[PDB]
């Protein structure tokens, strides 16, 4: 009667947390946004394919969004929490709601739950990739890629989730308008780099097929070194890759919402619904394209949902 | 060989194809923007579950968003004209290929085709509806009603699309939201409005059947007033409806897309690909959940399956 009961609790304030928070805004929906402090994009130099926002930063791409809630509503409130436990309570007073629990056994409990805690990504363990990653390699070609465009050479890194002839040639086919000389590294893998040598040497393509020992990132720009097993090296302009990933937290092991094959939280269409009642997801944990306009667009289909059975949960009451 | 030969035509300078247009410069792809000047959300007062752009004008949205890609790239141009065809040709010089002709004639061809020309409300013919639309009545109580709360009392004009019980229910609980007062006008449908006393009535909700013969809006406000048929009338702080809309243009029946029964073009996950190879379509022309998130994320796919095609197209050849 006196403790807070949230229409929603959202974890994540990324780019679906507060895409979401600013639907029920405008509904009056009470939440909390729990934000560890990390989001899947902090380390990119700009943010893409979000309208307006094409070569700005990132974080002030963020903070204007939680600026822009803020500034006019008061019902939604910014948490900046590690949460270690989601549940739905099966007893006590508030059987039925769902309850938060930060590293500091704080809770917080609601009506509803939207997971938006994001996913990361798994890269590969060669000497420098790490250093090299968001600098020289990319994860995406529309996102990144047309600040290096008239490049000498670019590199295709196809291995693990692009060790197949399709992503190969996918991902080589960006790079080529950005370059006139396109190298598949296919890293050990020579099956693939025969094939690629086949369907796109006559195309002008090359395959690399050596095992990278190391990458080097040149500090000024994106251009790399690339060191390979038999001690010889090459510069290459960028590299895209596409690394594996891992959805973040025990949240949804802890409600044991059903997963999908390909690995994210599986969906109830239209409003995100996941097969836990009254618990939605947002964002990268919650589609197999895991890009910022997929999140935002998430982000209000879910908080429809809550709005929705909120809504009917209060006023058909007498 | 010197006439020019764009990636893609995009019909239409509106959220889907401004959102398609920031897509296709980062990866150097080449499009024209026909924009004939009418959006939708022209006539809105502000731009809502946007991030950062909440309680913004929607004109600035664009002209940002259009400012924004102009600003760095240059293989995207926009032709403010209107369109009366598009085709694709089946023969000449430049057979297999689309083409659009503007109302001078003009002609532009394209590899691609996305239809982003969106849809019109098609309003009730009651006396003043046309008036009070945008000011005093809503299309979506997300998009417009916080600015209305405290309201004596709120509207449901349950009629046409909105004529059931599950529909009325629906919106008057988002109304609900924003007064203690809910009204929902049946506009002469006796059963519904005894639905609505049944199963409402017990809840606060008030059920009004007599025949709406004039609407009447408030220059200052959002208020209106309500004449009914029998000569009396009331006063009523915002209605909520949801016309029918029907998408614009020839464009659809010219180039024998197929339409789905909720009446938008039918797509072809994920690049929302039309049945006719090469189109594709963003907006509201291309779902039944016809809001500006969906716009912009469709606009984003749209473009990716643009950019797959003209790539391997492009790069396939030795
Ligand atoms: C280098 C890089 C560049 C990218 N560039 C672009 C681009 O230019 N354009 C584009 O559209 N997409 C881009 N993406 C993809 C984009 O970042 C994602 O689609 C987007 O961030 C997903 O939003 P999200 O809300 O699902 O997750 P996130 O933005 O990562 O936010 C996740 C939230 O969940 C919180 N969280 C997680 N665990 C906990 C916990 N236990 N307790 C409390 N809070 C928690 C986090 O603190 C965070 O606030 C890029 C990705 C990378 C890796
Ligand atoms: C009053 C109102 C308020 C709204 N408020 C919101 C809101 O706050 N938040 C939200 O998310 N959504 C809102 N919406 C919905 C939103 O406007 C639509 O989802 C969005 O506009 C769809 O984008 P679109 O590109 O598909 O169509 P549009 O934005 O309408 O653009 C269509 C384009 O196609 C062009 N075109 C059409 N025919 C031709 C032709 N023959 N030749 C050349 N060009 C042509 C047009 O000129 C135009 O440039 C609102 C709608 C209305 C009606």
């Amino acid at each position: 009667s006196s403790i807070p009961l949230y229409d929603c609790l959202i974890i994540g304030g990324g780019i679906a947390g507060l895409s979401s928070a600013l639907s029920l805004v405008r509904t009056l929906h009470t939440a909390v946004v729990f934000d560890e402090g990390i989001h899947r994009n902090d380390q990119a130099p700009h943010l893409a394919t979000v309208p307006t926002w094409d070569s700005q930063d990132p974080k002030r791409f963020r903070d204007a969004a939680k600026l822009n809630i803020l500034s006019k509503y008061s019902t939604v409130e910014f948490a900046n929490v590690k949460l270690e436990k989601v549940n739905q309570l099966t007893d006590g007073p508030y059987k039925g709601y769902f309850c938060v629990w930060d590293t500091k056994q704080r809770q917080w409990l609601g009506r509803k739950v939207i997971l938006a805690m994001g996913v990361e990504d798994l890269l590969p363990t060669i000497d420098g990739f790490a250093e090299c990653w968001t600098k020289g390699i990319f994860h995406c070609l529309v996102h990144r890629g047309y600040e290096e465009r008239g490049s000498a050479s670019g590199g295709v890194l196809a291995i693990d989730g692009d060790a197949t002839f399709f992503a190969a040639r996918h991902l080589a086919f960006q790079a080529r308008n950005l370059t006139d000389h396109v190298v598949i590294y296919t890293h050990g893998n020579d099956e693939l780099a025969q094939e690629v040598e086949s369907q796109l040497g006559p195309c002008g393509f090359r395959a690399e097929s050596r095992r990278i020992e190391k990458l080097v990132q040149h500090p000024e720009r994106a251009q790399m070194e690339v060191h390979f097993e038999d001690g010889q090296s090459e510069t290459v302009g960028f590299i895209v890759h596409r690394p594996r990933t891992s959805i973040r937290g025990p949240f949804a092991e802890q409600l044991g919402v059903e997963m999908t094959p390909e690995g994210h939280i599986k969906t109830q269409f239209p409003f995100n619904e996941t097969t836990v009642s009254g618990v939605f997801v947002a964002g990268d944990a919650g589609s197999q394209f895991k890009i910022g306009t997929q999140a935002v667009v998430m982000g209000a289909f879910a908080a429809g949902g809550v709005q929705m059975q909120v809504n009917a949960e209060k006023w058909s009451q007498p």
